[PDB]
């Protein structure tokens, strides 16, 4: 079997049965929008980097790693197609997952239908997430 | 005749002439094992939900059911005379089907001889699967 397919077997997600969010939940948020952390390793020195976003509720995690690449391209150093470029490459290189827990976050699903967010909304407290290289993942199956 | 036998004419199954795996589809498992993912419709309101499973690649449509049906009653420290009645009854009221298309798996064969399941072994891809509602088949016939 493909190394995607062993990750959704070992890792699978944690979803709701509908893509709708209760209404004592999403009036909980900013007008549907949420804030939450991306953290990184940048350096070779294990250094974490993160960016603070505010993102629709209904984001699928691979439109979280694009809206963190805006955030960070905000200094412009690149141009339009190679930017386009790297939103793609980036998409498929990292996946998201909860920071320092072993809850992942690898198939298209609006992200507030995940479990651990709404468990995060409803706590009042911050998604703490990571994201971590496709490769490291695969490495660390059984 | 049977509405069992009724479905068999309309649906006939799509196999291949061996159940004999040749070598080189069976070198793509995982020690001849295959992921497959397995919806269902939990809500009125065709909520679905859905299992990633890694099962034998000869198991019969039942047995793939048999499978899910101790999925999800893994932590619930049921008996063996527990799990069987669970496992009869909705192998007796769920059929499998290929998910949004007018391909089933009504008939004993290994899932691995269905033409649709080699050539996804064949692509390194998961079988995407549906279990439906046995009565929900029958209502559809001529
Ligand atoms: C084609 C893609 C490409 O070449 N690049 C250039 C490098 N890059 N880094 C990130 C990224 N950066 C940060 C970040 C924030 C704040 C920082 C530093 C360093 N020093 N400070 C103060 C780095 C970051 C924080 C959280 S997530 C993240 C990312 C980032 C991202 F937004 C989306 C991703 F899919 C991956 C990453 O990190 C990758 C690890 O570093 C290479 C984005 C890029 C892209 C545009
Ligand atoms: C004696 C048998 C019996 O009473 N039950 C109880 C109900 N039941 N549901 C399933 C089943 N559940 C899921 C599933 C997975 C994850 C879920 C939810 C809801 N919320 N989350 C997060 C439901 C499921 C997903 C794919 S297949 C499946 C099944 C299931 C099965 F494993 C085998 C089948 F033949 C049928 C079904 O689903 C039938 C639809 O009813 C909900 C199993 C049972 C059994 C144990």
């Amino acid at each position: 079997n493909s190394p995607h397919s062993r990750a959704m077997y070992v890792y699978p997600p944690n979803v709701e049965s509908s893509p709708e969010l209760p209404k004592h939940i999403y009036n909980k948020l900013d007008k549907g929008q949420i804030i939450v952390v991306i953290w990184v390793i940048v350096s070779p020195n294990n250094d974490k980097q993160k960016y603070t976003l505010k993102i629709n509720h209904d984001c699928v995690p691979e439109q979280v790693i694009a809206e963190a690449i805006r955030k960070k391209t905000r200094s412009m150093l690149l141009s339009s197609e190679q930017l386009k470029l790297c939103v793609l490459e980036y998409q498929g290189k990292y996946i998201l997952k909860v920071c320092g827990c072993d809850e992942y976050f690898l198939e298209k699903y609006p992200l507030s239908q995940y479990k651990y967010i709404r468990s995060c909304i409803m706590l009042g407290r911050m998604p703490n997430l990571m994201l971590m290289a496709k490769e490291s993942l695969y490495s660390q199956l059984p």
